[PDB]
């Protein structure tokens, strides 16, 4: 609680991403396999990381199988990391709108977020 915030990536394309604040108010840790939106077809949940090739150090991304968060602990889903990647946009979304998240969390549990799209 503060920030604990994040916002849903601009794009008029198929294709946008999604970047956010996970903190953990429990006791047990929390785990995040999965996701929803009402502004995606798809969602893939994704990493991003510094790389080399041929001493030439670029930047580069891939798909995940989950994300961790320990009891009273937090975690972003950081721009300079990890992400979700939302395909199949139902609003082609710009600065300054609105949009759900729903986080999928392992073993029977969900979390709602809103978020604001932005051009970052
Ligand atoms: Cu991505």
């Amino acid at each position: 609680g503060s920030f604990t915030e994040g916002w849903v990536r601009f794009s008029p394309g198929p294709n946008a991403a999604a970047y956010l604040t996970l903190e953990n108010p429990g006791d047990l840790p929390l785990r995040l396999v999965g996701a929803r939106t009402p502004v995606a077809e798809r969602v893939e949940l994704h990493e991003t990381f510094m790389r080399e090739v041929e001493g030439k150090k670029v930047m580069g991304m891939r798909p995940v199988p989950f994300l961790e968060v320990p009891p009273k602990g937090r975690v972003e889903l950081k721009p300079g990391g990890y992400h979700f990647m939302l395909l199949g946009l139902k609003r082609p979304l710009k600065a300054g709108e609105e949009v759900e998240l729903d986080l999928l969390f392992a073993g029977g549990k969900v979390l709602k977020v809103v978020l604001p799209v932005e051009a970052r």
